[PDB]
């Protein structure tokens, strides 16, 4: 309850919108857990203040500062900045177990049952199914694990330049061990798969609990008509429209409170 | 040994070339099992005769005939012809366990260790990872199972119009049960994934044991230069070239034996 939480990250204002929609969706589906968000100094004061209302805890991380434990690793592999910032999710020892969710995900139903899972439970990644997708994962905060991950990042780096490569390298038994650590695909449904492998989507898509907006165009990069309640042209805009409905209904008016 | 086998299918002459390359690759990597191939009457006599040399057993299936057990189901769902023909792989009760492989697959290493698996072990399908790819699977021939599959095909059909939809519907516990039934992706490596999710391919691709040629363009649809030993333009033609090397070296000269 108080010791468990959903954790997300925002390094800029664009992703802060995503984090705000994600946090709202979790409240909408009545989670009994806490909501935490990692933020960097590049996130504006108004976005930070909005995050303080949606989330129960807002943690500031600045890997660009020499005082950060990941800074030295950053100097060595500067392209891993976002990854190293994300890894700080393991530093949240005030929680015994957490579900990390990228700011470009959207919750469509209560997913508190994820807390029944053990460290390193994640859904399979489309494209290369023997690697798990780093968009959503169950983990246990630990300084020791954090230090071990930073060590792998320092020595090996990430085979894909992101958190996905590093996490798969470290938690490498995932593909061949314990089916329970394979979170059902509907807990991290790739937006790409929805329009790509269509027959399967028509068959199992209605059970989607979490949508992961992948690709170059993020939800906030679309134009949304508030009258027709639909984004502008994409054979299944349903999810994009849910994201925008929450953004329009709960997030924007919240940000307006600060103009006064 | 004599009771176990690799089984493939060919409904026309184009796929017969694939089946011939596949069978040769299995012999090349010294399998200790038998090789069987299901063929239809539409496969020409010369291709059939070539198949009789590569494979230990050539079984004729004609679902268009009223005497076939799947014929009535075919009349009901005519678009499932290829699927129904493929299902006859379960009718091969002379074998206690088999590994079915589509004719558009290629073996790059001995995979006899697959016979350690139990009925319905298959690799995850890219696109929708909670469904297994029907390109390669471990199964146990059984009249009862065959009849049960035909019943599902009759009543429900296939959600994707192919064998993949029907097999996933019937063997539906795959995604959530027994990690051993999840065959490693390298035992059915999608050719699409090789050029699409590149970072992962560079990291794990060297361990590929089986390549599954997907997409509209099949290996035999490419132009191959015998001098440079490479297909004409595709950032990793390595596999296409292996397929063509076997075709050029073992299959074509074998087909030439029949001109005399």
């Amino acid at each position: 309850m108080t010791d468990q939480a959903f954790v997300t990250l925002t390094t800029n204002d664009a992703y802060a919108k995503g984090a705000l929609v994600l946090g709202s969706s979790l409240k909408q589906h009545r989670t009994s857990r806490r909501l935490a968000v990692l933020t960097t100094p590049q996130v504006s004061d108004t976005m930070r203040k909005a995050l303080e209302i949606v989330f129960d805890e807002v943690i500031t991380v600045d890997i660009l500062d020499s005082g950060d434990s990941a800074h030295l690793t950053l100097m060595k592999r500067p392209e891993l900045g976002v990854t190293l910032t994300k890894l700080h999710c393991w530093s949240l020892t005030q929680y015994s177990k957490c579900v990390f969710m990228d700011a470009d995900t959207l919750v469509l139903a209560n997913i508190d049952d994820l807390f029944e899972r053990e460290e390193l439970s994640a859904a399979p990644d489309p494209g290369w199914p023997d690697c798990f997708n780093s968009g959503v994962f169950v983990y246990q905060p630990s300084v020791e694990t954090y230090n071990q991950l930073l060590h792998v990042a320092s020595e090996q780096g990430s085979f894909d330049g992101g958190s996905q490569g590093l996490l798969n390298t470290f938690f490498n038994s995932w593909a061949t061990t314990d089916i329970r650590k394979h979170l059902p695909f509907i807990y991290n449904l790739s937006s790409i798969s929805i329009y790509s492998y269509l027959p399967a989507f028509k068959a199992f898509g209605a059970n989607a609990k979490v949508v992961h907006f992948l690709g170059q165009t993020k939800p906030w990069n679309y134009t949304y008509d508030t009258k027709t309640k639909s984004v502008r042209s994409m054979t299944h805009p349903q999810f994009l429209n849910v994201w925008w409905d929450i953004f329009t209904t709960s997030v924007v008016p919240l940000l307006q409170q600060f103009g006064l």
